[PDB]
């Protein structure tokens, strides 16, 4: 890439991302960050238009980051002695108290229901775990009340009061499910505002904003039955193995040969699925802010033997 272009593009970036770099060695360092993964882009994205992947990467929040910066963000999860503390196993489709060949449409978004709250931005704490089960939560809160409820629940009230979660350094959504329900409930994001850190808990019984009497889970990953406890449920809080570099996706549908099955780092939502060009995908809520990848959102290998491990922890809150 030439370099007035590159010269040009970080100029850009430290403005649109307001980087404060104050002295010359500060930012020839980001700005080495910066060129190097440019250069990856553009390889990446020339694999892409010859068909060899199937997305794209693009300049975010990341660009300039290094690992240990990023490591909030993407590799924020910690996986505790039982996976689903009080759950309810999804086994079979009656699990869901629903019938035998009936069947749910191919594509789906429960946005086109208005179902789905704004994308929020974890910032540089490793909350996705909380942002999950948040959003998880909302939704619901939405399918009972109407897409017009204003739905927003307190992320720092999980962060601080999780008692066997480890705050911004890691936690499970289950964990948090259980907690809402034996809490008896949780505070809205007005009440309860994120603070981006660590914090004593200080919930508010007087503030709730929603209750769960618990949750379900999919006691494996059973992809086609994940689709239909999307369809039926709502969206459904999940994780998956965010390894570089899934940061940098800025569109199509992510696949990544190398991706682990068994190695859950970062927790999303799954608010719908589809197919594009020859692919099925699941469409996905992230917490990284509505700047990052498509509006906040991404698309992910579905069908794809759980890549990523995306259908491995998938669970659905109980209002």
């Amino acid at each position: 890439l030439p370099s007035t272009f590159v010269a040009e593009k970080w100029e850009n970036f430290k403005t649109t991302y307001a980087r404060s770099y104050v002295n010359a060695k500060e930012e020839t360092f980001r700005k080495q960050i910066f060129q190097k993964k440019l250069e990856t882009f553009e390889e990446h994205n020339e694999k892409y238009r010859q068909g060899l992947v199937s997305y794209t990467l693009g300049v975010n929040l990341f660009t300039d980051m290094t690992p240990e910066e990023m490591k909030a963000y993407t590799h924020g999860l910690i996986m505790p002695a039982d996976l689903h503390k009080n759950g309810i196993p999804i086994k079979t489709r009656e699990d869901l108290g629903l019938n035998a060949s009936v069947r749910y449409p191919a594509s789906f978004d429960w946005r086109d229901q208005g179902m789905v709250s704004p994308v929020k931005n974890q910032g540089s704490c490793g909350s996705s775990w909380a942002f999950s089960s948040t959003g998880a939560i909302e939704s619901q809160m939405k399918i009972a009340n109407g897409a017009g409820y204003d739905s927003s629940v307190s992320e720092q009230q999980l962060v601080d009061c999780v008692p066997n979660a480890l705050g911004c350094s890691g936690g499970w959504m289950n964990d948090a499910f259980t907690y809402v329900a034996q809490n008896g409930g949780i505070d809205s994001e007005g009440a309860y505002p994120y603070e981006m850190a660590d914090g004593n808990c200080h919930y508010d019984p007087n503030q709730v904003a929603a209750r769960l009497s618990g949750y379900v889970y999919l006691s494996g990953p059973d992809e086609n039955m994940l689709a239909d406890m999307v369809a039926t449920k709502g969206p459904v809080a999940v994780a998956f193995d965010a390894d570089d570099p899934f940061g940098s996706y800025s569109g199509g549908v992510y696949y990544n040969p190398t991706c682990e099955t068994n190695k859950f780092t970062h927790a999303v939502l799954i608010v719908g699925y589809g197919n594009e060009n020859g692919q099925d995908y699941w469409l996905v809520k992230n917490s990284w802010g509505d700047g990052w990848g498509l509006d906040g959102y991404f698309k992910i290998a579905r069908n794809a033997n759980n890549h990523c491990g995306i259908a491995g922890v998938a669970s659905v809150p109980t209002l």
